[PDB]
RNA sequence: GCUUUCGUUUUCCUAUUGAGCAUAGCCGCGGCUAUGCUCAAUAGGAAAACGAACAGU
């Protein structure tokens, strides 16, 4: 099953970039999101991302003209958001049966179908909490019929909240670092910190894959499976994405309001590993692709968060673009009240998601993990 | 021009540190031909917490670079005014003012400011997106111009628990109310700046709004209301031609450094977290409000002014009706333009009697 | 001891400008056109070795 998913992703990517320059043959982390219409359906790759770089501290934009992280699975979810936006433009009364959404209780917001299953394929494991192991301890693949998760908590430093920092390799925890995120502080030379990968999947599961922007229109979309081409671990990943939150009993889950409930998807490894993995050859290119694009494999610069080339125009997976798509959806959905408001105010306007996020940070702090280190408030709130 | 200012400031810093990062400095120029000499110098990017507050004003609060440099310059001005006498008025930079009651600085002498980076607050609100003489600010979003308060454990600010105002705001307060401090308006006319040199960041519209031109956004109705001899100063804004192109994202030193012309080689170190001298003995800071009050009392005793020897620090500060009116009008004008409310500390901190 | 940014050395290619040597051609002893090699300056792309960025697994 996982072998089919990996072959699907690799085939789509290779058939897309067959006629491009050879300079794309270097080391790259390839991450895709594949949809399955039903159990018997073969499945089609619905979102493709590459790139392993983040903007520099000076490169940050007060008008949202950068992609803060160009990472493989992060770009994969940005393309997934673009796919969801495109589908919501496609979604209507006539194509409801073919579409991938069905209205929830009251019809205010939609949810994915139960047959339609989402599977996040990644070449390697997500950075941060999901990478607490060693290469020589990479466990093999077994076929378990049960859906029961077995997370591991052997050390108190496992499960904390971590951040990836510019110029700084690895993932650094969210300690009680009293440096409040401030814009001009960063400009004068304070490091920029970004929420890590697995720490940004805990949210996708406790809160939603759609982010806080998209929860105004659809119910939280949950991963149905995570397939890893490399660095797969059962307990570590299962803790990192779904059950680090509920280590201390159901008191965390029961407090969380519907529909923002925890969810333990199925995890898996590709049937046959890929032999080639060299430490070097890492390139600044980032390939972004959505299913609605066609044959355009957009190329970006991760050191600067913009399109590769001397022109270096605006990309399409950036906060400005995603907010333009937000405005397009609002115009399509007649969301006039939210159509004339700002960015951070729009993120906070999701009362349910905001309260769920606050409960998330409160519980993460109570279990001795950490708060939710964020960007400066004037960077997460801008106008166009 | 501005490259000369930067080189002079940096060589003076090196000269002070030969016997032994952000920087602000104030230099004096007797004339165009003269090279110029430093009078104030400071560093630092820290502010005290909410637990080290002093009811008697024994601890310095705002430990940033520009503010401590201004302080130090105030101490130099106290020493320079004390050195005045009728025998050596010609060689001194002071001359009697109108009415003969108060001194003033000479017309040829000018004061310039160099800041190694854009000041915090409204001075670094721009992303990557000396021929002139007119000031042209930029007003793009309502966020620009809002008063900001320093945060604890950080270089940045937050828009408007102990709270201190941002560096750019304070350098607006100087330009409006002069550099002469609070207790020296009895005997001294206000002293202003002439130029500003931002050696590592620069915007021809952002700094002029940060320091000078934001009190002129809604017209010239703020200068006329202010009473003479208090006027808004517009220093000439410049950037060093060749700058350090490389940005350090690592940790920095929190200790502030200060020096003034009258000190000589007595470089002083402070810790911004607490507000005391760097040392296990927990020494009293020589630039604290206590020392300023003591020097003011010494100046009144020397000048045979027994009138102000009875009053306390707060009473002496409010005794000058013109200056307090100028302050109150400045704060009201900042409030009126929708830039926020100047967070004034309670009067109990500065209302103490020496024992 | 594995896990983004700075640089140093070497190699290769493309583009622009200038000089030296040799060959073929033409015009009124002189001058001009084309080709091969060497050097000097700048821009872009690729690879190898080494060094530092801070900080947590
Ligand atoms: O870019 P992403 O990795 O997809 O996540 C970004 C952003 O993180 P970045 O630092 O990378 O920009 C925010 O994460 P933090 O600021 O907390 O670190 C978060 O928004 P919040 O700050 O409100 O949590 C999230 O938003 P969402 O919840 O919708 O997924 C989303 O923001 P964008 O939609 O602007 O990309
Ligand atoms: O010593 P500084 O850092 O340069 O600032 C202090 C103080 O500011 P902070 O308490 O924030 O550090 C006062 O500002 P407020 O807090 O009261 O708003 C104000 O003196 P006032 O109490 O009279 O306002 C000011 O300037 P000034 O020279 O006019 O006094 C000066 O006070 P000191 O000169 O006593 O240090
Ligand atoms: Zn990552
Ligand atoms: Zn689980
Ligand atoms: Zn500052
Ligand atoms: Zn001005």
């Amino acid at each position: 099953f996982h072998d089919q998913i990996a072959m699907l992703s690799h085939r789509c990517f290779n058939t897309l970039t067959n006629s491009f320059q050879p300079s794309l043959l270097g080391r790259k982390i390839l991450a895709a999101i594949i949809m399955k219409k039903d159990s018997e359906d073969m499945g089609v790759v619905v979102s493709l991302g590459t790139g392993n770089r983040c903007v520099k501290g000076d490169s940050l934009s007060l008008k949202g003209e950068t992609v803060n992280d160009c990472h493989a699975e992060i770009i994969s979810r940005r393309g997934f958001i673009r796919f969801l936006y495109s589908e919501l433009m496609k979604y209507n009364s006539q194509t409801a049966k073919d579409s991938i959404f069905e209205p929830a209780k009251g019809g205010e917001k939609l949810q994915i179908k139960k047959t339609v299953s989402f599977h996040l394929y990644i070449s390697t494991a997500p950075c941060g909490d999901g990478a607490l192991f060693d290469k020589s301890c990479s466990d093999r693949a077994m076929e378990s019929t049960e859906s029961r998760h077995y997370p591991v908590f052997e050390n108190p430093k496992q499960g904390k909240l971590r951040t990836k920092v510019e110029n700084g390799e690895g993932t650094i925890p969210v300690e009680s670092s009293d440096i409040v995120p401030t814009w001009d502080g960063i400009r004068l030379g304070e490091r920029l910190r970004t929420m890590s990968c697995s720490d940004k999947i805990l949210r996708w599961n406790v809160l939603g894959l759609q982010g806080a922007l998209l929860t105004h229109f659809l119910q939280p979309i949950y991963l149905k499976s995570v397939t890893l081409g490399y660095l797969f671990s059962q307990g570590h990943l299962t803790r990192a994405i779904c059950c680090r939150v509920t280590r201390d009993g159901s008191a965390f889950e029961d407090g969380l309001r519907h529909p923002f409930i925890v969810n333990h998807p199925k995890v898996g490894r590709v049937s046959i590993y890929d032999s080639k993995r060299q430490s070097g050859k890492t390139k600044e290119t980032s390939v972004n692709w959505c299913l609605a694009d066609g044959y355009d494999l957009e190329i970006l610069d991760g050191t600067r968060g913009t399109v590769d080339g001397p022109r270096n125009e605006l990309s399409r997976v950036s906060k400005k673009n995603i907010f333009l798509l937000f405005k397009k959806l609002c115009s399509f959905r007649y969301r006039r009240d939210l159509l004339r408001l700002s960015y951070g105010e729009a993120k906070k306007a999701a009362r349910d998601y905001e309260t769920a996020k606050n409960y998330f940070k409160k519980g993460l702090k109570d279990m001795g993990y950490g708060n939710w280190i964020s960007k400066p408030q004037e960077e997460k709130n801008f106008y166009l």
